[PDB]
């Protein structure tokens, strides 16, 4: 069995599963808009570890959420927790690309006594905001649901071209990922595929962590932490993080490549591999 | 000859309850109730005032309104959206908010988001809501995760006797009159085997993942560009608060204050009376 | 003090209304109402029945009742259903139903299915459905799953004036009373942008993808245990189908023949008084 | 490029969960399984039917397909409804049905039902329902409707050994491989705490609350236009009892008695191979 539907009170979530089942357990969190085919290239690489990849609700192959649940980021921690709940894990480790690190960081903030230790790709906190632009910012989240309803759902007519479309997308991630994203991420429609996703994805936020909120979650962090950043990510790219992460305990480890550079290629993989089987041997 | 009274107002993506008081071409109210209560909140209060056309909504999981579907959330900004929506359902573009306690919180920050729909509000013992600091947000967070999984099916308390079902809620909260208390079980009841239960959904006592900070309650509050009508209980907790007194002093809101406890527009037609005349002046002019 | 009349019934798999008439400990009885109709269709019948604590309960997708969730259907079975989980859910073992129509149809089926449960039958105008044989079943399971894929396409009337929402009423369907229309549309009009749409689930025009045949509702009519009391409009189904008068004759029903429409019981007082004559003396035994 | 094997298909009420074999470009066939299977049925058998389109669908409630809403049934024309709708997302307008037990069953529906939209049945193993006349109905709803109140107290059972889960989908009815078994098992078990459970929705075991009459099951096999190639396992009660062989003589299908139980186009490879034949050369004409 390495393709499972995991069932919640409130949800049904896919995951496919790597490694042996006595390996060590970690649920392995995908970037927005992707799913487990982000660790495709990576999972097979880290040996002695039982790997759940979770498609996070409105993702690949799990359920869209109930009508008028929201998703914010703690949603999806609330997820993972009861897909732990599911699996008999009281302490795991967490695995996150981008989106999905910065939920495996909330997780690990506010249950220490869950997580033993988080392998992060290129993410690390979420875009805050400040209480001044708090009322404006609800306003928006608002007057996007009245929105909502007519919302876009674009259609390719032939394989290659939903490929090509996701390769221009949020980043740039090379063609081989982009198809293996693809294996997951499209359904058919009448006239071809389309990308399976979920219209309130887009929505914006009603209420931002503070800059402050942010710096308290990683603060709170108490398992070891192993960073991987990407050169030619905008993450390693950004000098208040590089200020943030040297006040910080986190291992970190620049490696050549873009947002995706665990999937983009078998070296990039590697590169990321070498890391985290290291940290995960300690 | 016969007008409509009691209606569904069905949202995409959920279906409320309300009651619907006074002239077609009044002027459009939303009134919103407090946590645990119904629309029978304004059943004293709506008929006094003359001249509004107040729709008084029971918020989700509330009394004669549906509870949300499986994993979504009661946090104060999906009240907000719901109450945005029935706007939208009932073709309002501008209209006004009467609020009490939690209902005068959402109130207050639909004005202070949407300040181009919000003509005024008109709030009852209540302004902003209990508030957290970020250095205990990842604590609070735990907390809120922990609850969501230990939340269970569990029955909810059973009264044989009407009379014990209204007798349970006078014990709660603070005080309120027997009539209030009966008022409220009309629309907060239902059947179940041997007897009634308050109808509640049981996420209602989840606490919140995020709390607004002491600085987002504040911008809220003084993001707001309307007209502001605040009536405070002599015998509630806002009057007495003096961090609530500082505050109020540095906006420009309309404030007045009125013997009763926190239920004070619904205990009796008097205390219903005293709230209408402060409210009909205020949307005279 | 305060009695409850209006209530949430929560059953598993849906939350329907009801309206509550009569002293809390007499006999009991669910009230079921016609096709696109509510529990009003009681509001002239039901206070007059003393001594029956009386259950007037909206069908799924009427009146104030919830619309069933998503791919759900409309048959008659499935509102039996509900019927009997709204009485475990009140704590009733055994219960009688007074059924209008559709209503009285569908607790014909119940008392043919569960005799165990079903203490009396009071039915107005309504006995059985319209039947299909098997040799046009694959033809209408063909027409059923048709007006399933074209089901996204359909859309509800809007009324801009309240009048004009009732004379649609009492144009639609069968010939009923302008009071009767009013009665109806209390309970059944919801507010939208620019006025009021009479509430109701499209689901509700799907054609059933496998009708009773003649024997299966002739079997179900002969399955029912409990003394029935009938009545017949004389303007009802009796004057839409005289072939309905030689069952009639085979059954054990007490039958009763009074003036008026297929709404008898709620277009005029007149109408009311004698179905509840009627009906007050057959519950006495 | 890679090739999409596994994805969701959406429908208006539901989400379904398919496994696509062969050319893109291939005869578009849907493959049906049987009741509590999954598409791991065909897992064997559309490898080797090459030139076919196959799309392998979990019905609802089986598999990895979404389980129905609250309130919903799981009847044979619910399942038909489902297929129709698949069709229609995936834009084909006319296509073949390959069904195993229930699957063909529901096959033999559509076709009759809807001739215009089915070029081919290819059925292993099933053609008609279990059928119940008008003189049981009334008793029958009443067993479904008493099962539906009692489904209440049903918890599934939890096997804390993989295997133990896998042995005990070959006890009970049936007769079936161990590698057929697992092969199910891969796409029908879920992890949960204690071990692992059959992800089927526990609904499925509730009977139905109306039967087809022999009439019905008679006048749609009758109804079916198309060409059909009929499959029985010779260890299987449909091929050996008298009144189906007398029916089958009178049916325009082409038959086929393979040795094998009533899964052999699964339980063994070459059982798979057996039946590839029969329907490759089918498909070929």
């Amino acid at each position: 069995v390495e393709e499972v539907r995991i069932s919640l009170p409130h949800i049904e979530l896919a995951a496919h599963l790597f490694g042996p089942p006595d390996g060590k357990p970690v649920i392995a969190l995908h970037g927005w808009l992707d799913n487990a085919m982000s660790f495709s290239r990576l999972a097979p690489k880290l040996a002695g570890l039982r790997i759940v990849a979770l498609d996070f609700a409105g993702h690949g192959h799990s359920a869209h959420r109930a009508e008028g649940a929201s998703y914010l980021l703690w949603d999806y921690a609330l997820d993972v927790l009861m897909v732990a709940e599911q699996l008999g894990w009281e302490r795991f480790s967490l695995l996150g690309h981008s989106m999905g690190a910065i939920v495996s960081v909330l997780l690990a903030g506010a249950l220490p006594e869950r997580i033993e230790r988080l392998a992060l790709i290129d993410g690390l906190i979420p875009y805050t905001g400040e209480a001044d632009k708090a009322p404006q910012k609800l306003g928006e989240a608002l007057k996007a649901q009245l929105a909502l309803r007519h919302k876009r759902k674009p259609v390719y007519a032939e394989l290659e071209k939903a490929v090509e479309a996701r390769m221009r997308g949020v980043g740039e991630i090379s063609r081989e990922a982009a198809e293996l994203l693809a294996q997951r991420g499209l359904e058919p429609v009448p006239g071809g595929y389309t990308w399976r996703t979920d219209a309130r994805l887009t929505l914006p936020s009603p209420l931002r962590l503070t800059q402050a909120h942010a710096l308290n979650f990683v603060r709170s962090v108490e398992c070891p932490v192993s960073l991987v950043l990407a050169e030619q990510g905008m993450l390693a790219v950004e000098p208040r993080m590089r200020a943030l992460l040297e006040t910080l305990p986190f291992e970190r480890h620049h490696l050549p490549g873009g947002h995706h550079l665990h999937l983009d290629d078998e070296a990039g993989a590697q590169a990321v591999a070498r890391v985290f089987a290291a940290f995960f041997a300690r």
